[PDB]
């Protein structure tokens, strides 16, 4: 039994938190292991 406040506050915080840590992974692989992929 979950309250829509509890699972609004857990989709903003899984969200966020996500985001950090694909943003941090992504920027950091790509930096170490780049690519020549854009048009």
């Amino acid at each position: 039994m979950i309250s829509d406040e509890q699972l609004n506050s857990l989709a903003i915080t899984f969200g966020i938190v996500m985001m950090t840590l694909i943003d941090i992974y992504h920027a950091v692989d790509s930096t170490m292991s780049p690519k020549n992929r854009l048009e």
